């Protein structure tokens, strides 16, 4: 399933013109971007949670060379599934 | 932000009503829930994957008879970040 998929089902499950259901499904993941840019969580009841975790500068090691590599700081997104989703899944 | 931030939050900028902004809200998580349900891929440009990852089975020992158990195999659901995700938080 794919965005323009995505967009088809909100249409129909929400009854919204194909336009309004792809103004929606944008919104919403530009929604959840925004949030996390700005470092705040996001805790949606009943799906999951959303949030940026950061990780410190690092020694690690080239996986081909064996050699020593430095690894930086980082800020990366984070999803935390809720109990609907990891039932329905498993 | 939670459930109810995100529904006022796409209202205001897909231009819906509370009621179909929350309509549509629950509408991408149920078909995202629906579609990782049957083991298929959500594919969000941008934005990022959901996917199905499985654990695989494996062996144990009970404590208590020394004997060995199965660990069967399990599914969980799984996200993986896209490049627009990705940038807007590192």
């Amino acid at each position: 399933m794919n965005k323009t998929d995505l967009i088809n089902a909100v249409a129909e499950q929400a009854d919204l013109t194909k336009k309004e259901a792809g103004s929606a499904v944008d919104a919403v993941f530009e929604s959840i971007q925004n949030s996390l840019a700005k470092g705040e969580k996001v805790q949606l009841i009943g799906f999951g949670n959303f949030e940026v975790r950061e990780r410190a500068a690092r020694k690690g090691r080239n996986p081909q060379t064996g050699k020593e590599i430095d690894i930086p700081a980082s800020k990366v997104p984070a999803f935390k599934a809720g109990k609907a989703l990891k039932d329905a899944v498993k």
